[PDB]
């Protein structure tokens, strides 16, 4: 099942809200047409260029950051152009981003919160239209929406008085979340 990792710092706050919270702090890097600039606002893969086991990208405007893991493939000019799809397993959400291919990988230096087992897998043909893409863009466009809705849906297979709406202590309590130091 999904399995939260949080920092004892969110113990009290729900998901949504943390969630929200820090969506809009990142804010939308605007990676869209006219507007993509490589390494500024194009993140990157490690292995790369384009797929890899990872995917991480710091805002334009802060250290904060995510890395979203998985068997992840960009497909850039190819049909269905800018696509991002395949298997999404996790997001890490913090700050101070750290590595990249020529590191091996990619860490946050301040991970807050991270998702796990998120089983997300969207077939290349769904295009933009598939969940792995839907939760990335995203975050990167400033907007958990996507990532919440992914998350929700797993809680409540859980059980369903489990939600995004949920405490991270709760969470914790009910076998799904476990703490990190502050
Ligand atoms: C190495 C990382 C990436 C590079 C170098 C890259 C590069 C680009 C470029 C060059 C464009 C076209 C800009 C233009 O039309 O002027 C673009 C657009 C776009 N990319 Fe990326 N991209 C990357 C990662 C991603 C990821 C991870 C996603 C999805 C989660 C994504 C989704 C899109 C979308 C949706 C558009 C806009 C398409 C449209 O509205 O027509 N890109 N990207």
């Amino acid at each position: 099942s999904i399995s939260i990792s949080y920092s004892t710092t969110y113990s009290g706050w729900t998901v949504a809200d943390y969630l929200a919270d820090w969506s809009a702090y990142f804010g939308d890097v605007n990676h869209r047409p006219g507007q993509v600039v490589d390494g500024s606002n194009t993140g990157g893969f490690n292995p790369g260029p384009f797929d890899g086991s990872q995917y991480a990208l710091k805002s334009t405007a802060s250290d904060a950051a995510f890395i979203a893991g998985g068997d992840l493939h960009a497909t850039l000019f190819s049909n269905p152009s800018h696509t991002l799809w395949g298997k999404l397993d996790s997001i890490a959400l913090g700050d101070t981003l750290t590595g990249g291919a020529s590191s091996g990988g990619y860490a946050l230096d301040s991970q807050e919160v991270s998702f796990s087992n998120l089983g997300l897998d969207s077939p290349i043909a769904q295009g933009r239209d598939g969940t792995v893409h839907k939760v990335v863009y995203g975050l990167m466009s400033g907007d958990s929406s996507a990532l919440q809705g992914q998350i929700d849906a797993l809680l409540k297979a859980v059980d369903p008085s489990l939600s995004i709406n949920s405490t991270f202590d709760q969470l914790a309590a009910a076998g799904v979340a476990h703490a990190t130091p502050a």
